[PDB]
């Protein structure tokens, strides 16, 4: 008698498919930073979630090191990538690098939220790109276009309105 009479499996059976995330949304990210959720599998997946829900970091390179610990390569594979974006973040003026470094970070949220196991709902992405457009919308136009050089895939979305018709326009 016990458990073993009822369902099996429970805290190791949910696991992050980067192929479940709304496609609508994958499409408003940039390749780079969708290489590695085509290139991540489950077994590094999983300790995504262990540095995440423990926390807390005030930056990335923080989850970054929490990975080179837990996952020696994984916070390697991060590293390389998140240090790219910075580099053209690095590029970017103040206006459009308070977007980037603002939108980019409700962005990677739902797909951290992803790792963690608490899988957003359909409309929660909605939100995400809504307050990216809250700030891109708002930004000068200068900037706008500057975003657009160390960006350029996210501009083009946000130009063509592609983001626009996921949020709900703004």
């Amino acid at each position: 008698m016990g458990s073993s009479h009822h369902h099996h499996h429970h805290s190791s059976g949910h696991m992050f498919k980067y192929e479940d995330i709304p496609a609508d949304y994958r499409d408003l990210m940039p390749p780079e930073a969708r290489d590695f959720l085509q290139n991540l599998s489950d077994g590094d997946k999983t300790v995504l979630k262990e540095v995440f829900k423990a926390g807390p970091y005030k930056n990335t390179e923080e989850s970054i090191a929490a990975l080179k610990k837990k996952s020696p390569e994984l916070g390697a594979k991060v590293e390389k990538l998140h240090a790219m974006v910075k580099s053209k973040i690095a590029a970017l003026g103040p206006e459009a690098k308070g977007f980037a470094e603002k939108s980019i970070e409700i962005a990677r949220g739902i797909k951290a939220r992803y790792y963690t196991g608490n899988e957003p709902t359909k409309d929660d992405l909605k939100a995400s790109v809504k307050e990216v457009l809250k700030l891109y919308k708002a930004m000068s136009d200068a900037g706008k276009a500057d975003f657009g050089k160390q960006f350029p895939f996210l501009a083009k979305v946000f130009e063509s309105g592609k983001a626009a018709k996921f949020a709900g326009e703004n």
